[PDB]
């Protein structure tokens, strides 16, 4: 079909809630049940000569889709760029600056919480976001008092990192061991090719790649890791082994989401 | 039978080896921007995210340009008073696309092409234009002065309005328009909502704070019968704004 | 009828306000204006029709914004701008103070093009700005744009004396104003028969490459006070018009 | 001999700028001064007075910059001020589009004592920030600040004048120049016997509770304009010097 | 002594290379032989009853000046107010935006990296400075490419926490054991107490605390944690452990620095 | 003999609990705020710093105030062409006293007396305390319109001048004075410098970029011959400062 030709994308992120295919209508009735809200966090970045540049984005928005379904939470529109600055020397890599993803976070939590949403629970899939979003927590946590929002005492945030699941590290390690590596990774490449089968990218990987997991400016990065790869065999990634990092990675958070928004 | 085509690519199925390839053809590339907003008692609160999303998709598919990923959240701060309305502020709205066009720009993109669904972020986005020229210039970023922005905006496509006004008449309105309402009807027809719409309904097009636009618009409508709207009206928007803004990228990346 | 608010006392204002919430703001530029129009031609024009208005309507006048958005004539000697992010935070100053003493219709008499977005964008930050810090009147406040050249019989006069000749920068109609506001500042200066027509504008640099002596489409050599007294009454009268439409809105 | 920049060509700045890189802006507020001084006090003192220097030396007169950091008097009506912040960018945006075309010494006539700390503040942003862009003449671009109220014979006819009941605002000095500047705009008010004495400025709120008329320690009723053109003729004098001397400064 | 009153504090800060005890000339010479700085990073925040409101900044400073003895590092002037927005609601605490730290992070190494400074080793003692200062590193990384300083591309920062040390852990934990908590901890009072046993102080804890790690807004952290602690046993503290913590501290860290500093 | 009683705190050495305490009988708190900026070939980099924290730690003691933590970088940014000068922008500076105050404001404090080692952070602070105030208005802090802020510089001390013209005469200057350095030799014996000080000083009192004041002033000094120093003169300007400033503590605390 014309419109719809990525049907297991479709598949996986059209079910649940999504607040996109809400009315206010409904979303003031979920109000009545739920204060709380997922939001996918990924980035727009290069990962390696077989990675899709969206890789963050769409494994934080497939899983985030799942947890929705699974949990029957509300999921927000994916945060598609957010702190890549060390990936500009590749091009299509977009990256905001720290200081203005605080902003965004900041702008999008206070919204929300004016409606009476509390409980945000950000499912990202960069590693990079990880200080940032902490750093804009906090920020947004004394906006909301110095504001004086209604519910402001009683909101929180918290960042939940798909590739930090136990269930995730424990399969990684076993399917590639010492070739997942830090970027470009076999599991998260696994993930994209389970979402976009039909985007699965044929291209040659060096057989030595550079490992180490130390990051500092864009020029440092690419003289360092030449092909964007850190210390990754992506490779080794098959669509099978995707859809059982989708299913450990749903079932986790889904349980980390319920954990999150029943706690006082 | 046919066969289908794509001529270009989304930026986030491409790799950093495929956007090099691509930058020895062309300078351009295009990003759907939209809003997170109350769309009345049957609008999808995605409803100008969806709308530029499918176009930007539709306009890639047709003309060869890389599609980068939807700006969901824009500028709808008078939308805020209705519950999941998602708004930035202006002027984080400028930084977001200052980074953007930046990063882009240093890799030797040229020719910005921003589809929008949202009214709206006309004049953040404009005055966001203006800033990132002038940040380009004090960076000394290598292509600077060749750097070109434009939005363009489905919804005002002439022959959109045109098509609007035959179906509609005046009861289009200004927002939670069934034109925008049929075109998302069109793309998600599993997400078409029921729900009652008042007779009257709140007409004029004056605009200031959240709290205010709700007392004028109770409903979120502003002038509109979106109930007009249909799948099938959908499809002749969706076709008619593709067309007619596949040639302006094609008119606005061939330009000097 | 109407008051500089620089010509007035504090108590004058305070006895204003029991009366009138509105106040009007001109806003123009610092920019080139080719080889014969004045740098100040947006912030004059504006500053002008500003004070008519008032004379006509009533109303309280603010200083006029003399230096806005203008940041594509800048590799022209002269232009002074603001960033939008600047100007935002300038407009959001200004009205803060001003809806905290009881002001909440603010009119911009608008000069400029290139303000009406970064203005726009600056009335919606400061609409959720003023909601944020819970001020009295923050529902009330409403601003809104005039701009003197889109007046429908600015627009048609301007089409009746000039045609195609009016363009879209250092204009006839623009010209002709500040000609009839200032006779003693009349320039003669050489006009390139050659004016690129289009309306694209990007950089700074680009601008002075599409735009060689800073004029967009236009023959100013056609303005003369007596047409700029024409193009003032008509704005000061359409301007009127309009103050009182919005003073008096809902 | 000199130019208001609004009055000239970007033909004529660039015929400007071979044989000079000075720049005056007039720098005021809006802002309440008494039960008998115009709220554009400071502004009418800093442009009448820069217009005159102009003249006197052939320099450049930017417009005036007529809203600055007034945050203090915001608890009066008709108050506008910026945020120290806000004014810190705007200043950072007049300096690098100018230093940009090449001017290098700007000589800004205040007439707001609350304008000096922000101005030097902005100032120093300003040289780090063409530092940072490698604006081409960086090294060479210089801002100083002129207040004309602390000018040394305006402070001696002041102190001959009116003694101790100059003041600290709202002052009969002040009140003369604006008199002497608009004679049309002279004001007549009550002014109580009783006028705090002191100088401490904090909150907006604190200064109206201390100052309940809007006046720091002042009778300008002694103003006359025929003070306002001694003030005036002074200031003109004096200002011209500091220039002259700035401008033709390595 | 009127002046010089707290003698221990005297005794383990003034020693090395301080940047405020030298010239000009003398931090020009020293950058002929080393690119590296140390800057000692804190808060102002509450520590319970028994703790210093300068605890994080005390135990900071005092390390970085034995870490710059021990390598012949220069030691730059404590940062002593960072991001503890979340202590706000005790009186007492200071505390940065992480908006405002990321610009101060910024000037501070900007200013550093055109005089020709590029290892810059953040000794910290305050958790919530983290997730800032990673920030703060990213945003500097990108303007410092922004300015084209000559030296951009080997400007490397890194944050050491003297607290996360494993000699430093496996110390506390074999002192304090489940009582160690997470705020106001034996382990850093102890430090406190080493570095200033003049201000050691008296006052009751009540026998319970409330333990969990979560952290919200300031009214939120007051109302989980009424005392300011989380899950500590501060009374555990002697100035004797202090010095043995301040001797693990320095050692770790004089590695740390010297691994960083000889680094590519 | 002698006892040697301190009347007030650091805040640093303080806990929540004496902090409480304290404002029930004061809300005064002072700041000692210095610089990190060359001072000439025997000049302390933190000169300024150090001069701003012995002060102001002097008057604690003399006073009762509770003393925060030094803030050591400020505005000296046409200092920064000499190695080891770390400055911050103004406007950096402006958030980060806004920062401090607001979160102390809130806690009950309003006297906020700020002891200033370095002119360069005059105009800045003063600037910084007009936003300040219109941010506690902004938020309705409960004591807003009662918080008050002063700068206290030492170095313009009435008696501090009158020594330093007695001691020095016109080789006092403007930057790496000997009355400073002199202050920080009493502070600091074992940190004395030896270098060779060229015997012509540049002086005048024109600062403008970094770049030119290093050209006026190559080695850092401006008209200044800090070799008259002595750690003698240094307790007397000491001494006088505290005496001084501890009085314009008591008289700012005091007062309404
Ligand atoms: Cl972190
Ligand atoms: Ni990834
Ligand atoms: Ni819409
Ligand atoms: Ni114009
Ligand atoms: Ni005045
Ligand atoms: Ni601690
Ligand atoms: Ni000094």
């Amino acid at each position: 079909d014309k419109i719809h030709h990525h049907h297991h994308h479709e598949n996986l992120y059209f079910q649940g809630m999504l607040l996109h295919l809400s009315t206010w209508q409904e979303v003031e009735a979920y109000l009545q049940q739920s204060k709380g809200i997922i939001f996918p966090i990924g980035s727009t970045e290069q990962h390696g000569p077989t990675g899709l540049i969206g890789t963050d984005a769409i494994c934080a928005e497939a899983i985030a889709a799942g947890v929705g379904d699974a949990t029957g939470a509300i999921v927000g529109p994916t945060i598609n760029v957010g702190m890549a600055l060390h990936h500009t020397a590749f091009p299509g890599t977009i990256s905001l600056r720290p200081s203005t993803l605080i902003q965004v976070v900041r702008d999008y939590v206070t919204c929300l919480a004016k409606a009476g949403f509390s409980k945000f629970y950000f499912i990202n899939g960069h590693g990079g976001n990880i200080a940032t979003l902490k750093a804009a927590f906090s920020e947004t946590y004394a906006h909301l008092e110095d504001l004086q929002i209604a519910n402001a005492q009683q909101v929180q945030c918290q960042v939940a990192n798909w590739f930090m699941c136990g269930s995730v590290y424990k399969l990684a390690k076993e399917l590639y061991g010492d070739q997942e590596g830090s970027h470009a990774t076999p599991s998260e490449v696994a993930l994209t090719q389970y979402v976009y089968p039909e985007a699965i990218k044929q291209a040659p990987l060096s057989p030595e790649v550079a490992s180490g997991h130390r990051i500092y400016s864009a020029a440092d990065f690419r003289v360092r890791y030449p092909d964007g790869r850190m210390g990754s065999n992506p490779g080794l990634a098959t669509p099978e082994h995707g859809k059982q990092f989708y299913d450990l990675a749903v079932k986790e958070l889904s349980n980390g989401y319920l954990e999150f928004v029943n706690a006082d």
